[PDB]
DNA sequence: CCTGACTCC
DNA sequence: TGGGAGTCAGG
């Protein structure tokens, strides 16, 4: 706890060295259009704090920020890059991101600030953010001297921690994963978040007004069927109605009371007309609260754009998550909800939305990894395995498969390969539990390689204490040797699933990097808007569609070469809804 | 603030 | 008693 630094009133030449740890501090969780409260720079010449009004209106500091040959080490550089974009400033030359480094070394640590990263190497000369800024309503930027010291201590930590973190990544064979995949991706996500997605608020509001009326009609029907008014959105009050007043069978309990999950209620549909109406009500209510109202709340009124934040250092598998708003869970399965997608439109006139999705990429990845002959065969003969399962499940022909049936058969394929039980399967399909068990048996017998892979991957996790993905991402599984059956089982199924979902995540990230480079090298105006796990969404002038119809799927397909091919479907249209 | 509901991959 | 996420209203 002893560290000298300069509290600078102006920018000097020595603050602009070609190598520096840089902190650009943004305290609000949502960094879009959020205040930069201070800057700190640490380099061979010393340690510096600058006020943002000083630094960010200085033409030399702005120049240095934007000079890719001036290298910066940071923590959460995407947060800084995006905040700086909202201030009209370009940040380049980020060569090390401690957040992403810590994330690759162990995603379970939940590293979310520099102090937490520091603890991984027993570096303790830096405070946690929460201790400096406080919590909830008490959250505040502290007095300049305290803030200055905090930002400089963070910068010093990044400075000292870079080499030890790189060394450990290197020992793990994850240095290139960080430097050639996650760090370049961070810059691409920053562009996408800043660009935002344009929303047709006129249409969304009209939808919302019509939905409110429809919701009211269903709400009354429900009260009529119940013989009484009650809060449908309280599973507690609903439970009394269904299971006490109406005396319907109790199929499941939670720790707080009776279950009213969709799975359960669907099973009660033959007992009383009220259950179907409740399900419908809860769907419509979620549309209203989340995809109409919640979405309008986050629309930037002046531009009509929404700006998601893609969390790149959160999930345990290597996936992204999307927040405020989550643009990776916009409805599609039911037509009622799918219409929400009509409100997502191109950011200018005569542009179009272009959507491309990998076909069954998880399962191709698994065919490659397991080297299963049959499954590989199905993808080398390139069939549609989900539809095939559907033909089997509903004892119907190819042309006889309805989009809902395939979706049910897709969940069954995913279920079985990832360790669903006979109980779980029998429930989902309403067959005898013996039938369910026989079906799983027939399944693994039809794909013995997948069978062997899943047995082997579990024993490997027991022995090493972690599993890996195709590009060397890691997940530690300390619970896999637990004496407790449930605990051990959950860990075992993580060993079965994480390597595949995580590998699929590795591949699409690589494709995003490849695609962006091809787009920029052709000076196309087309740019990425969103990633939805196995899908990439772009917008571009209508004139560019032809080029995109070739380039996007080709780049995606070539991102990696597996034993089986990768296949991508694509569509475009005037709205996200129409890109189908 | 947690639980359980709905949404997606 | 398949895996990974976020947001919401209610309590
Ligand atoms: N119930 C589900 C749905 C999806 N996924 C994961 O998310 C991936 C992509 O989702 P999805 O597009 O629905 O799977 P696809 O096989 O590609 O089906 P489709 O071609 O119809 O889009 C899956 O491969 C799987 O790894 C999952 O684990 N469980
Ligand atoms: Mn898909």
């Amino acid at each position: 706890a002893k560290m000298a630094f300069t509290l600078a009133d102006r920018v000097t030449e020595e603050m602009l060295a070609d190598k520096a740890a840089l902190v650009v501090e943004v305290v609000e969780e949502n960094y879009h259009d959020a205040p930069i409260v201070g800057i700190a720079v640490v380099n061979e010449h010393g340690r510096f704090f600058l006020r943002p009004e000083t630094a960010l209106a200085d033409p030399q500091f702005v120049a240095w920020l934007g000079d890719e040959t001036k290298k910066k080490s940071m923590f959460d550089s995407k947060r800084a890059a995006v905040a700086l974009k909202w201030k009209g400033i370009e940040l380049c030359g980020v060569s090390f991101d401690l957040l992403l480094a810590a994330y690759l070394l162990d995603p379970a640590q939940g590293v979310d600030d520099v102090a937490a990263a520091a603890k991984m190497k027993q570096y303790e000369a830096v405070r946690p953010d929460e201790a400096v800024y406080g919590k909830g309503a008490k959250r505040a930027v502290p007095d300049e001297p305290v803030l200055a010291e905090h930002l400089v201590r963070k910068a010093a930590a990044i400075w000292e921690l870079e080499r030890p973190f790189l060394d450990e990544l290197r020992r793990n064979e994850q240095d290139r994963l960080l430097v050639e995949l996650e760090q370049p991706l961070s810059s691409i996500l920053a562009e996408m978040e800043f660009a935002g997605v344009k929303v047709d608020t006129k249409r969304l509001e009209q939808m919302g007004k019509e939905l409110a009326e429809q919701l009211g009609t269903v709400e009354q029907r429900i009260y009529e069927l119940a013989g009484q008014e009650f809060n449908i959105n309280s599973p507690k009050q609903l439970g009394v109605i269904l299971f006490e007043k109406l005396q319907l069978p109790v199929l499941k309990k939670t720790k707080t009371g009776y279950s009213t999950s969709a799975d359960v209620l669907e099973k009660l549909a033959p007992y009383h007309e009220i259950v179907e109406n409740i399900l419908h009500y809860r769907q419509l209510g979620k549309l209203q609260s989340t995809y109409i109202e919640g979405l309008l709340k986050v629309v930037r009124p002046a531009t009509k754009k929404v700006h998601t934040i893609f969390n790149q250092a959160l999930t345990q598998t290597g996936r992204l998550s999307s927040t405020e708003p989550n643009l990776q869970n916009i409805p599609i399965r039911l037509e009622e909800g799918r219409k929400i997608r009509q409100a997502f439109v191109p950011s200018e006139s005569d542009w179009l939305i272009f959507a491309a999705d990998y076909s069954q990429i998880a399962l191709r990845v698994l065919a490659h990894i397991a080297e299963d002959d049959n499954l590989m065969e199905a993808f080398r003969r390139d069939l549609d395995i989900h539809t095939k399962t559907a033909m089997d499940i509903f004892q119907v022909s190819e042309d006889e498969v309805t989009p809902n049936m395939r979706r049910q058969a897709k969940a069954v394929n995913f279920g079985i390969v990832y360790g669903i039980s006979d109980y779980g399967l029998a429930q989902n399909l309403n067959i005898s539990r013996k039938e369910a068990a026989e079906f799983i048996e027939r399944y693994f017998e039809s794909f013995p390689g997948v069978k062997r892979y899943m047995e082997n991957i579990v024993q490997e996790a027991k022995q090493k204490g972690y599993v890996t993905t195709l590009l060397h991402r890691r997940r530690y599984l300390p619970d896999i040797t637990s004496r407790n059956f449930n605990v051990r089982s959950f860990a075992e199924r993580m060993a079965m699933n994480t390597p595949i979902q995580g590998s699929a995540a590795d591949i699409i990230k690589k494709a995003m990097i490849d695609l962006n480079a091809r787009l920029k090298e052709e000076r196309l105006q087309a740019h990425l808007l969103l990633q939805v796990h196995d899908e990439l969404i772009l917008e571009a002038p209508k004139e560019e569609m032809e080029r995109l119809c070739r380039l996007v799927p080709e780049v995606m397909e070539q991102a990696v070469t597996l034993r089986v091919p990768l296949k991508v479907d694509y569509h475009y249209g005037s709205t996200w809804y129409d890109a189908k």
